DNA sequence: AGGACCC
DNA sequence: TGGGGTCCT
């Protein structure tokens, strides 16, 4: 019962979008601009030292014939990545998202369909397919090897289609879960692929300097590690379970030490049709308010055009916010409540601005002035 | 309703 | 002053 998972991860997908609407920028180095940032950039523009989230005035004084384009709005971008998973859906059905430009598949039954349509004698003639993690010789007699290598093979199909059928180019990384496949697609970048083969598990693993660079580690559970003592992969391989769990609960705990051998076991779900939609906005505390009113009825009036075109229906309506000042209380507020069945199906607007607007209220003073640096509506509890 | 994680 | 998502408590 070992798994043959595959890891697909574009390459600076947002750029990518940009530069195939308009290929005037295919040779310019680019970026891709959120208010004042720069969220992503194409692979000339990192050659001249521009990064992700680093802002537009950094940027400039960086490279200053940065050319930019905004992509505030997702929708092209949205698109496409269900373009990419609808292709990969095609290959197996279960695929899974993560973000807008990664997938899993799990290629497990593929894999073996396939051996099942060789005979002997070319069981041998099986090769790889792109990079093998760290160099590492492959053994034809080992079954394990060669489920990996047909892997490494479906995968270049994969990349083959998406490029042909979509003009997208893009990494992969074959191994037996989904942790080590996410770890491996990034070591040959960009639009290249890599496949780990058991023996390397480890080398793979401690080819990490930080542990927040695996994947289920983020911000928080870091900074309590290093708190601990706890920096290195090996630290963490090596610390008190007891300890540990004591200081994040035995789920916690006993999850990011398992992925610390590199072992992961969850399965590739199947994410099919969102179950949320949202749209947000961001401001230099530029509402306070009734222009708050306004702010809302622009993201709703997107928002029933995307809910519309599904033909799903959603049963919740959610309002967010965020309050100004500064290093401190940055965490968000909301209220959501249910939307009425009459309305559940023009003029839809009026009644919901209204919905929104009391939610607004419910949350804001709206007689000592108010200090609001973000907007969000969300739709959820679809069927 | 908030909080963790992911891109 | 990114603009989205997922699932758990
Ligand atoms: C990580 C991250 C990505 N994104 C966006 C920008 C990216 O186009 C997309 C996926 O990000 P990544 O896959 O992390 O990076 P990338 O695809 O832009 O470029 P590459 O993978 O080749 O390094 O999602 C954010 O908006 N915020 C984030 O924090
Ligand atoms: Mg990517
Ligand atoms: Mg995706
Ligand atoms: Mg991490
Ligand atoms: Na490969």
């Amino acid at each position: 019962s070992s798994r043959v998972i595959v890891h697909v991860d574009l390459d600076c997908f947002y750029a990518q979008v940009e530069m195939i609407s308009n290929p005037e920028l295919k040779d310019k180095p680019l970026g891709v601009q959120q208010k004042y940032l720069v969220v992503t950039c194409n692979y000339e523009a990192r050659k001249l030292g521009v990064k992700k989230l680093m802002n537009v005035r950094d940027a400039k004084e960086k490279c200053p014939q940065l050319v930019l384009v905004n992509g505030e709005d997702l929708t092209r971008y949205r698109e496409m990545s269900y373009k990419v998973t609808e292709l990969l859906e095609e290959f197996s059905p279960v695929v899974e998202r993560l973000g807008f430009d990664e997938n899993f598949v799990d290629l497990t039954e593929m894999v073996e369909k396939r051996l099942q349509q060789l005979q002997s004698d070319e069981l041998s003639a099986v090769t790889v397919s792109g990079h093998v993690y760290n160099n590492q010789s492959i053994n034809l007699l080992d079954v394990l090897h060669i489920r990996l290598l047909v892997g490494s093979q479906i995968a270049a199909e994969m990349r083959e289609a998406m490029y042909n059928q979509l003009g997208l180019t893009g990494c992969a990384g074959v191994a037996s879960n989904k942790l080590l496949a996410k770890l491996v697609s990034g070591v040959f970048k960009p639009n290249q692929q890599t496949v780990l083969l058991p023996e390397s598990c480890q080398h793979l693993i401690h080819s990490l300097n930080h542990i927040k660079e695996i994947p289920g580690i983020g911000y928080k559970t870091a900074k309590c590690l290093e708190a601990l003592g706890i920096n290195s992969v090996r630290d963490l391989q090596t610390f008190s379970p007891k300890i540990l769990e004591k200081e994040l609960g035995i789920s916690v705990a006993q999850r990011i030490q398992k992925l610390s051998f590199g072992e992961d076991n969850s399965p590739v779900i199947l994410s099919g049709p969102p179950q949320s939609f949202s749209e947000e906005d961001s401001f230099k505390k530029c509402s306070s308010e009734v222009e708050a009113k306004n702010k809302i009825e622009e993201l709703l009036a997107s928002l029933l055009n995307r809910v519309c075109q599904d033909g799903r229906k959603p049963h919740t309506v959610r309002l967010i916010i965020r309050r100004y000042s500064s290093e401190k209380h940055y965490g968000r507020e909301s209220r959501q409540c249910p939307i009425p069945s009459h309305v559940i199906q023009y003029d839809v607007m009026t009644p919901m601005v209204d919905i929104l607007m009391k939610l607004f209220r419910n949350m804001v003073n709206v007689k000592m002035p108010f200090h609001l640096t973000l907007l969000s509506v969300c739709f959820c509890n679809l069927k």
